């Protein structure tokens, strides 16, 4: 396939893949993504940093051939860099190794085992283990490896301060534009917020630790393994610092499910009370919405509301999927215990709301109240929802 | 709307609604359903047994008017019977009451409160609280009520047209089917019995012990031999009542087939490869297999197959120390359904792939135990399974299948 | 239900409904919408302009009661204004009329018939047929009607507030009521989608109605545009300007590529065409019919200078999914905007083919200028993919030349 | 992967793939399918008939190895048979050829070109072009090729016909035979397969049947082993079904398809159904907002009438109808020898026109359009009675049509 490489610095090219058609990746919705791979041309050696998903190498090979042609060099890779084991960045490693068998493969110690487990043809490949720190001179260009998850590492092109961070600072976006400044800021920052919410939230304590143990001024560009390349590294570093420390807006994310609309009516009434205080509201209906967009909004919300009816003594089963996700994400690790209210309608003994409150506490939320009612809410019951929402909104505005 | 009533007995008509277009109802998938309502013409009183979902009364009114015209009676209802509070059978009660305000509403004590909570316009309506074995004479036709608490709600009851042995069982014995055909014998048996199995699995499973109790009470009173027809609130009318009674007795007592239901989720296909390998080992023993991929399948079909499976396999990869979140939904459903209530602890295996510390499979095993399953083993592997690892899955599947065949 | 009204001017409130949960409306995808209704407090009469979708009136009543309370007035509506017949704006009319039976209902002659057909309980309601340029004095506040079929605009003369119903609306559901309170990119993209899906076939009418209003001088009197969905425009020229651009066919150096596939060959061709287009610095939007839908596709076609459509051949015809998009494009009539967007038809086949020829023919019927067709046998070779790249490159050169 | 082969006859095994997880294939919905491949052990040569979809060969290799072990033979394929070029049956051909490069590949002349186009590694492979009624001996077992790029392979001694797609069904069960699953499931899947894939070939099927009957080869068929689903131990059951579908044998049934934006067309569709039902005629109702083309055409296949409704949007019918119309234009239901009856309907709010477009497209698709009914906004009680009256008349015409 004929595909053009994109020059990002003198002798440095983006030779990645545009996955236009993917809509879902590990239960994270998207409108396509990119598998960013980079080609570094040293005076003596040519290095390929990461690659792409199995079966999507056609664009990558085309761009590698195009970059080599533009540089007046032969179609050849001398050094292979594998910052991560995950198949979206290592899927083409067996074919890259088969084509250039003498090119050493730079990766972490644990990554050798993971790579061979994914691709048995790599047994006996020339792996060059990176233990904490390792450097390679390509002739006028130096690549320094920083072992960071154990399977991962960062690659720094030292002379120009270009950090190949792999997943970190990534965003799932698929555009013809390669840089951060070429797309609308809102699209970039919202995609960055979604990527942090779904993939970095449980690592928030480490993000804070690493940042303090690195203060960063030398980083001129952040080239991640997904989406846009940051020509303004401080913009994403700053965003990460805010998310990791729990800097939120006067906003509440309301999530609910319903069978006959009573819990839905309660959710809308809570929102009215919150809005009367000028606090922002994001409303999610589990029958139509999904977990990745919900957690993106929870990330900068000072409060979270969860409602569901009772069905055979348990809350409606859809809450189970979000609860399991929140249990893995650990939002309390951002250093903030977001406020929460549990609610729902019931027709007999109830119990769904009590289960919700208990699970919200386990997920790191500060549960302030619970509100369970019988069948259809009356006007007075809806006013109670409004009053509870209003009081919560007052508390949200009072939080640091 | 012009809609014809269907005569089911002398002076008895089906005046129900065909919900052709509904595809999902309280997280239960279907290809339409019916809200079965019945009109009983006595010499003195006309009784309406149940009604329909809010906003779907047009077909119902058309059929009621057609039945009244056929019987040379005035368009009038004298008795309203509300077997259940649930809006798919009570949704038209406010408009039925507004039209005929003198007609008493027969229901249970708990039902009065539930109905008024759903429809405030019913405050002050003529409710008539009824208890088991109490009766009303319509003139040559008798309606006998039987409280069916927690079948499937506490405010539930059954109405029996005693002279013809027609049991208006509301949700019990129902099936979510929407056909032009009204009777059990008019459609393929496999479609009828599979829809009946799905309805039991999703709505009657936690009530299994209560089903066995209500049955022994109905037998001791000599009422079972008197039932000539079962007219439920959804699907087909049973002209063979023993067929569905027998099916319910089997599901409530845990009568299963030499069958395994395998459910899994995957991000990179490794857990999927494991699931396929377990299936191969099970099949080598002649045991049946039903395979569900949580990325495309849903909870109602899964539990339909669990109902007559002696074993259940659940697999998912590890994501941030937890199993893939889609399992959370199925686990929460299984926690409510309580398959142990059938009198049987189905066998189970937990499995999955991981890339670091793992832990997903341990969570799965723990949750399966909480759901009443007898967890026999756990199998967690690193990334892509090797040929040897897939043979281990096949061997584990083979051993489980041997145990399945050994169970009663 | 308790719900707060939002004051938009002195004695003027938004008493609308936030439909948080709707995800699809007449085959148009969205993340909720609003049914904007307005309450105008005159010294003598209180007027309600439009209402909401059947079954969603709880928020509306709450906001009306809240606005009445804030104004120190009784819970009373004296005048009902029905700008449009469509149920998303008239659904609560039977209950508004039942509550205030003496309040006249202001609407066009054709609207009366349309409203009674929707709601039989309105037979005998006090309808007040309005002619164009007819006014009502509420006491210090004047409402002027402009018949634009059963649809009309209401102008609150004193403050220049134009209640435009669907025109200038956007399907957005936020706590924020004004255009300036949300990111411009979100507002303008939602406005582009609304124009693409609902105003495109009316482009010639948009141009004529604008040309007259400018020479007449009405446009300079508009200080605010309060539509029936989404954000209220505090900057009316921003949306008027956007409409003028869409109506005249002002496009970007961009190509929208739409395709479907059974075995991946047409998909490979589509990606190769995109590579050739990109080599010329031209923008590309890629849509796969197995996962994507018509409302987002047409939003991108609106500002694209070219459109590519590809599908394999199945029983002498193109893959059936194209039929849906073609039927939509036939009704939207993009050719009318004043420009004929460039187009290429493509696909893979395994026997006699013919799908690509059908595609080219339908693209021509939809008003596109079809430059070429490319049909190949089964899996594309490296040379065939380079041909796609070359065709996409040449098309991109032509796009930049327009 | 370890996977067991299934013995179908002495020295004949099913070595296919169970695609448990597939839910959609070329716009045809399903709950998994199978890619049936067969291993024939002769005294001298071992033949593999068809294979599987690319990337799904693990089960296939496991079943081939298991069959060879059970036969006390070495893991070896001496003959490769390729009945079709389609990747769901030829996807593993490059790896089968790489493993056994000396094994000739039997296929049609056109098949060679198609296979090499799909898999460039096959350039120079030992292809053996086969023409009609040509045979090969495996040692006590004979394989006869029947040209249909597609073809049929007949194991002559036991009368086993490897029909490839013909007589196939998209079903994925542990059970391999027709008699081991409920008849309704089998016959409904067979009806869906005919509707979506054989309908435009109806006249050719009738020709190819009369030719197989004249030769007296039909009475020789003891088993039909297709490339998808169940193996027919009762070949006449599926042959009979095919004869009925190809000749237009239908039930007193009507398929109603509609789309709506505000529910008015939906109310009309329900009212037409009420009138049809008052005549004892069967009804299948499809809402295009939730349903899809493959199930719709399955029911059209044995319906004597078809109703299509949609509102008017910018002078055109709701766009979802365009997809079904394009599908029906390819399927050519008039090829069954019957012009099914049809009514076009819809609601509108201005000038209308959607119903006229519907009627025109239904005629193009081979339907006999009897009437059109377009109304303004919400139907009144009287308008719903008119739908009911029209449905009743159509139903009377349906009952009057004979086979
Ligand atoms: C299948 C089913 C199971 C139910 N189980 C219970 C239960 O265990 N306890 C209870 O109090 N109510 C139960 N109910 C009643 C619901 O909780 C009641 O309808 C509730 O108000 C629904 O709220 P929603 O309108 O938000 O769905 C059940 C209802 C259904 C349909
Ligand atoms: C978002 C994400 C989170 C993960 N979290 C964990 C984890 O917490 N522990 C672990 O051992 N592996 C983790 N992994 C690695 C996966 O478990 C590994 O890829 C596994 O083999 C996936 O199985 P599958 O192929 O069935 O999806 C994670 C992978 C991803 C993509
Ligand atoms: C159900 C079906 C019907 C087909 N009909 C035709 C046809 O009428 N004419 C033709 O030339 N090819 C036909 N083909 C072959 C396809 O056009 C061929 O596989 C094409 O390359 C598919 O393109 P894709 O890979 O983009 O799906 C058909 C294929 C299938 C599966
Ligand atoms: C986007 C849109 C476009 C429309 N275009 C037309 C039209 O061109 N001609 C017409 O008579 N009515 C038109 N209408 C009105 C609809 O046809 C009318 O609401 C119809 O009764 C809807 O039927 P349904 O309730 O079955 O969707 C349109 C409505 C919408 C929302
Ligand atoms: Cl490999
Ligand atoms: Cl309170
Ligand atoms: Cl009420
Ligand atoms: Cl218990
Ligand atoms: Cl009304
Ligand atoms: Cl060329
Ligand atoms: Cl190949
Ligand atoms: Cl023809
Ligand atoms: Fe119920
Ligand atoms: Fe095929
Ligand atoms: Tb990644
Ligand atoms: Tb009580
Ligand atoms: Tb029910
Ligand atoms: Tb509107
Ligand atoms: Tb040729
Ligand atoms: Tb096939
Ligand atoms: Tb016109």
């Amino acid at each position: 396939m004929k595909a053009d490489a994109v020059k990002i610095a003198d002798g440095v090219y983006w030779v990645g893949v545009l996955d236009w058609d993917i809509r879902m990746y590990h239960g994270y919705t998207l409108n396509g993504t990119t598998y960013n791979a980079y080609l570094v041309f040293g005076d003596d050696k040519v290095a390929l940093i990461d690659n792409t998903y199995p079966g999507t190498s056609a664009q990558m090979w085309g761009r590698i051939k195009d970059a080599c042609e533009k540089e007046g060099r032969e179609f050849k890779i001398d050094v292979i860099v594998q910052n991560h084991v995950e198949k979206d960045h290592s899927g083409a490693l067996p074919e890259i190794h088969k084509k250039f068998p003498e090119a050493p493969i730079y990766c972490t110690e644990v990554a050798v085992e993971g790579l061979v487990k994914h691709f048995p043809s790599l047994k006996g490949a020339p792996f060059k283990v990176v233990k904490s720190l390792e450097s390679i001179d390509l002739g006028g260009k130096t690549l320094t490896f920083l072992e960071a998850w154990p399977d991962s590492m960062f690659t720094l092109y030292a002379e120009e301060g270009i950090l190949f961070s792999n997943d970190a600072f990534g965003q799932h976006l698929c555009f013809t534009q390669r840089f951060d400044h070429e797309i609308p800021e809102n699209i970039l920052m919202d995609a960055n917020q979604k990527f942090y919410a779904n993939l970095i939230t449980p690592l928030s304590k480490l993000v804070l630790k690493k940042f303090k143990e690195v203060i960063l001024e030398k980083i001129k560009m952040i080239a991640p393994s997904h989406g846009q390349i940051w020509t303004d590294p401080m913009k994403v570093i700053g965003a990460y610092q805010d998310f990791a420390t729990g800097k939120c807006k006067d906003k509440v994310t309301i999530v609910y499910d319903t069978m006959h609309g009573s819990t839905q009516k309660m959710a809308h009434a809570f929102a009215e009370g919150i809005m009367s205080e000028g606090v922002d509201v994001k409303m999610y209906f589990l029958h139509n919405d999904e977990r990745s967009e919900i957690v993106k909004d929870i990330l900068d919300s000072k409060a979270f509301l969860l409602g569901a009816p009772t069905i055979y003594d348990e809350p409606f089963p859809s809450v189970g999927d979000l609860i399991y996700y929140l249990k893995g994400l650990k939002f309390n690790r951002t250093g903030l215990k977001r406020l929460a209210l549990a609610f729902g309608s019931m027709g007999g003994n109830g119990g769904g709301t009590k289960v919700l409150a208990e699970k919200l506490k386990e997920c790191g939320f500060e549960v302030l109240d619970e509100y369970e009612l019988y069948y259809v809410p009356t006007e007075d019951e809806l006013e109670k929802c409004y009053n509870m929402g209003k009081r919560l909104a007052v508390k949200v505005k009072e939080m640091k």
